[PDB]
């Protein structure tokens, strides 16, 4: 087969080989997709990493907070997939929040600026990628972003939770605009995954207490999941994003798909 | 009686005599509350207006985006309610979004800056008022903000809907912090009210199309409300905020109370 046979998907947000984008990309490729990657600030590093990928892919630099990068994106993508072709899928796997809006530092103490940097990169950027790529997408195209159920407060993820609730609200508006092009836009809500970043944190980088709390959120997750939750295998999330990028979920947009072991549907 | 007998509530967000804060304030007063008001930029105007209020109240200037105003707030409030006393309620009835993130101008075209100004004043400010006043609140105190169900996209309210979803997420975090002081924090989701601002808009200030859309959202509202919805009487919203400020809803925080005629519970 190739669930994504002959499709053209752009993928963003690869840093290390434990980035969730990294896995989405790998599975996408085993699934016949043909990619184009974007990276942020360590390009040679992302470059080196991305080679272990099952197959080659052009890599474009893109700082989601950069006007030009954005203005030039579609141009650059077409040079690479080559003129005459369009995108079938776009993945927004990116996000960020200053240390101050998140860890240990109390909720009221994060200054708006940091918080705004956060919302800029984490939520607003979904809109900007859309606006930039939509003109080059085929109908039936699919835009997907990564979420973390912000629907109930929790410790430590402070303002980042605020930025995900804002992201979920942007998705519904992006869905309205994308539909005029025949394109879907949805999010995926993942359970906690031991990414590099997370590791450092349960490892005590945002402070001891923050770490202990995450660590506990993490264990509550697998207890509650009727099918369990393994924080060290991003696989089950990759596959979902893949399902969404394909043609099998054709009537769903401005929506959230929970890839979290069923944890959110159980109280305890 | 005096539902709010001998309570001390601070009230913000009065501009004209059609501001929702204006009514909350009036009903609060008929209910025995003793207020302190904050105003923004037209102080003499707010001053003049506030005199028609059923009773006198000190007015303090406060631009929610001003570090000092904020640092000095509690000082100023105590000078006025007078040393030895504390606040029992605080009302956040304020909000704003640049013309560019809202009306007619397409969703993707609002620049982050305007959008950020919006989120600053509209959502983040709930956190900052909290942080500023909590140290002076009595236990059993109640903080309340005004919401507009952002839970499903709609036309024209573009980024302002995004800012309300972010507000609802902040409320849950403010609720976590307030509880350590014995204080509740909730929001109120109102139906559309013919405030000055709104008028101008259904009147075609944000463009014709924006106006026509609101106008229709407005009429869908009363059809759906099993008990109807009158956009020209803010009364039923005042009363609710009042219920929340009192002691009759003592076990509810980080929550949303719908004061919207029951519209949100019906499909059509
Ligand atoms: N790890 C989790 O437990 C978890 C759970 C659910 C959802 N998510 C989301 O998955 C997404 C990917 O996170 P990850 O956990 O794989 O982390 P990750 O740290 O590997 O990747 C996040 C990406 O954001 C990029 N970034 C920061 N600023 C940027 C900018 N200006 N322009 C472009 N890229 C920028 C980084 O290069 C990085 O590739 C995030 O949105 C995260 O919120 C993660
Ligand atoms: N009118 C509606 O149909 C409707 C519906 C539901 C919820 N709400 C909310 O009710 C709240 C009050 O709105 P209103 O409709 O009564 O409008 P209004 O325009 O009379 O008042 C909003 C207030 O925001 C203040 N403002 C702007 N920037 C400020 C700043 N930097 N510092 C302090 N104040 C600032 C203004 O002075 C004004 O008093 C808003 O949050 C609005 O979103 C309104």
């Amino acid at each position: 087969a190739g669930l994504l046979d002959g499709k053209r998907i752009l993928v963003s947000g690869i840093i290390t080989d434990s980035s969730i984008a990294f896995h989405i990309a790998r599975v996408a490729q085993e699934q016949g997709a043909q990619l184009v990657l974007t990276g942020f600030d360590r390009l040679r590093l992302i470059q080196r990493i991305t080679d272990r990928l099952p197959a080659k892919a052009p890599l474009l630099e893109l700082d989601v907070q950069n006007e030009e990068h954005l203005a030039s994106l579609a141009g650059r993508v077409t040079e690479a997939i080559g003129a005459g072709n369009k995108l079938d899928g776009v993945v927004h796997s990116i996000g960020f929040m200053p240390q101050t809006g998140m860890g240990i530092n109390p909720f009221f103490d994060a200054p708006y600026a940091d918080v705004s940097k956060g919302i800029h990169i984490s939520a607003y950027s979904y809109a900007s990628m859309a606006k930039a790529l939509l003109p080059i997408m085929n109908p039936g195209g699919s835009i997907v972003g990564m979420d973390f159920d912000p629907s109930r407060a929790m410790p430590a993820y402070n303002w980042m939770t605020v930025a995900k609730s804002a992201l979920e609200s942007v998705n519904r508006f992006v869905a309205r605009e994308a539909g005029k092009y025949g394109v879907r836009s949805n999010l995926v809500a993942a359970g906690p995954i031991r990414t590099l970043a997370m590791s450092a944190i349960v490892g005590g980088a945002l402070g001891e207490e923050a770490g202990a709390q995450i660590q506990l959120l993490e264990e509550g997750w697998d207890q509650r999941a009727p099918i369990g939750w393994n924080m060290k295998d991003a696989t089950p999330v990759a596959k979902t994003v893949c399902a969404l990028l394909s043609d099998w979920l054709p009537a769903t947009t401005g929506d959230i798909i929970y890839a979290d072991g069923g944890a959110h549907t159980q109280l305890l």
